[PDB]
């Protein structure tokens, strides 16, 4: 049984983007208002004519913001008793009526309660989620660091186990924070644990099995985690809940790497490829998670593509060749992405199918590069380059949601365009690297 413990850890690993994709899915929040609500459910008691009434939809070009932060109340409450048009009690002009702050509690139209509906997350503070998911990714570079320091210090076992307590109660305790500060703070501790832990368990799945053939049914018992956590979380939407019952299975029981310029240009490439594959891989599931509205049974779909893409992978690490492949994944990527800002509104199907072409093509690329990191460095430095490339990976991290959050807001192009710039300078970039097969 020991494959069983190796994949349950990978399905524990499945929390640590998906977990803000699930939790973090913000549903339409629109701020109370006191004298509306009353007259509403006193005569109207129409969900529809409730959202029509309450705040102003008038939104010129598609901003939602005007009427996801205001109520625009002249607190007519059930005086006027028009029950049609409470706003025409004021004026005519939605838009034109002032509106107050909505520092108030929101109303989630939502059976569950995500993250949002119990912390208040709705629009004033999205940069507060975007700051949980990058306190979660520093929490990642940190981790590695401490892991790393760890593993010099004690030992090998006595870390892992200690580790993985930690991971352990830090996620039973973060399914239980009062408030944000404490969320934030597990969240980090996790992060780090988590980092740690995971990299310990495929090292050592990679080692005491003596086979890449065990890397690959570790992605793929990843995947089955992925699609594990998906399936429990339709089934309980709660983010208190959904927390508890995922980290519930995991309780159970020389740094001048820059010296030589012919390595230090090769060094410079791997750590932007890379980079670049970590914001592409979460740019994707993010927006995944914040742009569709069936987003069970298309994050479904999306975790479930990607197994063909690691069958490919297998079959074609000895047949296309280790530069030549990894081109054509990041030019499929950032193709994929141009089309995705091409044909928002023509197909959904088409939307689908681009998707998990791009996400295919993802997986592709960062199978290739995982395996080819490992091949070229040299055994003295190896560990190092793995480290010293994370750190670019976890700032990659960082940086993804600040950027994503913070573009999508003004424009919902820009963040493809970037993504799409992103991938097709990685595609143009990685055919200089020399033959690593
Ligand atoms: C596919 N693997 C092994 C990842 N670690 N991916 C990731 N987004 N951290």
């Amino acid at each position: 049984q020991a494959f069983l413990i190796l994949c349950l850890l990978s399905a524990a690993f499945a929390p640590i983007c998906v977990g803000i994709v699930f939790l973090g899915f913000t549903p339409d929040h629109h701020c109370q208002s006191p004298g509306v609500a009353e007259l509403s459910q006193r005569c109207g008691w129409s969900p529809a004519e409730e959202l029509n009434y309450t705040v102003p939809g008038l939104g010129p070009a598609g901003e939602a913001f005007l009427g996801q932060c205001r109520r625009y109340e002249v607190d007519w409450n059930q005086s006027a008793l028009s029950c049609v048009d409470p706003l025409a009690s004021l004026a005519t002009n939605r838009s034109h009526l002032p509106l107050g702050p909505c520092q108030d509690g929101w109303v989630y139209d939502t059976p569950g309660s995500s993250i949002v509906t119990e912390f208040n997350l709705v629009c004033a503070d999205s940069w507060k989620l975007d700051l949980f998911q990058s306190c979660l990714n520093a929490g990642f570079l940190f981790g590695s660091l401490g892991v790393g320091y760890f593993a010099d210090r004690f030992g090998r076992k006595l870390c892992l186990l200690g580790t993985v307590l930690v991971n352990a109660v830090s996620g039973v305790l973060m399914a239980f924070s009062p408030n944000y500060m404490s969320m934030l703070l597990f969240r980090l501790l996790q992060g780090l644990v988590s980092k740690g832990n995971w990299m310990a368990g495929y090292t050592l799945i990679t080692e005491f099995v003596g086979r890449r053939t065990v890397a690959i049914m570790y992605q793929m018992a990843f995947t089955v985690g992925l699609v594990a956590l998906t399936g429990l979380a339709y089934a309980l939407p709660h983010w208190r809940w959904l927390q508890l019952a995922v980290s519930l299975p995991t309780f159970l029981f020389f740094a001048d790497l820059f010296r030589t310029p012919r390595l230090r240009k090769r060094t410079f490439i791997l750590m932007y490829l890379w980079f670049t594959d970590s914001v592409l891989y979460q740019g994707l599931i993010l927006h995944m998670g914040a742009t569709s509205g069936n987003l069970y049974l298309d994050f479904l779909y999306s975790a479930l593509v990607e197994i063909p893409g690691a069958f490919i992978a297998l079959i074609t690490i000895d047949r296309v060749g280790r530069i030549y492949p990894m081109a054509m994944s990041n030019l499929l990527a950032g193709a994929a992405c141009l089309v995705m800002i091409f044909i928002s509104p023509d197909l959904h199907w088409l939307n689908i199918i681009i998707m998990c072409v791009g996400r295919m093509g993802i997986t592709i690329a960062i199978q290739m590069i995982c395996l080819v990191n490992a091949e070229l460095y040299p055994t003295f430095v190896r560990n190092l380059g793995v480290m010293v490339c994370s750190s670019l990976c976890d700032i990659g991290g960082i940086i993804t949601p600040f950027i994503v959050f913070r573009l999508r807001e003004v424009w919902q192009a820009l963040p493809l365009i970037l993504f799409a710039v992103l991938g097709l300078l990685a595609a143009g970039v990685t055919l200089l690297l020399p033959e690593t097969k």
